[PDB]
């Protein structure tokens, strides 16, 4: 029903995926 | 015209390098 | 306040992210 209210939990899902990236790319020491 | 369509775009198009970037990491087997 | 304003800008947060992100897999020769 409230597309901007999605769009805005949407970018915070993807945001946490990218994050997640960073983090792996860290940890594994690349 | 219609932006918040346009954003919904986008984070379709984000999700889909972010994944392809996952992807990368298991394939290459970091 | 303008809240579609703030979600595209976040959009390219992101983009930049994800650039930045796939930019270190090819200078790391990943």
């Amino acid at each position: 029903q409230h597309l901007l209210q999605l769009t805005v939990w949407g970018i915070k899902q993807l945001q946490a995926r990218i994050l997640a990236v960073e983090r792996y790319l860290k940890d594994q020491q690349l």
